[PDB]
């Protein structure tokens, strides 16, 4: 299970999941709702996957956790136009995360 040294990561993820711009990223990108995603995006990532991985002890380091958070936003800007609703949400959430991360590093 999760080492207590990563509790601050657990809290950042909780706060991201609560954010009103987080809705595109709560669960894996869903083939029932969009086609051609994994055709382009070789490493999908979403907050639920991160939440379960963190809780079961699947992250060793905060940097590994942060890399997955940035992967969410990088995938978003790869697939989505910047002025689309999801594309804008990714930019908001990247700002939100980088701000929380800077409080610690
Ligand atoms: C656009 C796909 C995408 C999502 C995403 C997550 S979730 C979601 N969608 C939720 C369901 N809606 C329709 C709908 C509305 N309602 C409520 C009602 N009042 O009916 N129910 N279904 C359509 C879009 N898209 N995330 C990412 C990162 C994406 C991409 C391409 O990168």
């Amino acid at each position: 299970s999760m080492h207590s040294d990563l509790t601050f990561c657990e809290i950042i993820l909780m706060e991201m999941e609560s954010h009103d711009a987080a809705w595109p990223f709560l669960e894996p990108v869903n083939p029932r709702l969009v086609s051609g995603y994994r055709r382009i995006i070789k490493n999908p990532m979403d907050f639920s996957t991160m939440r379960h991985r963190l809780s079961r002890g699947g992250y060793t380091s905060s940097e590994e956790f942060a890399a997955d958070a940035l992967l969410v936003f990088d995938n978003c800007q790869t697939f989505n136009e910047d002025d689309s609703e999801v594309g804008k949400a990714g930019h908001i959430m990247r700002r939100f995360f980088e701000s929380r991360w800077e409080e610690f590093y």
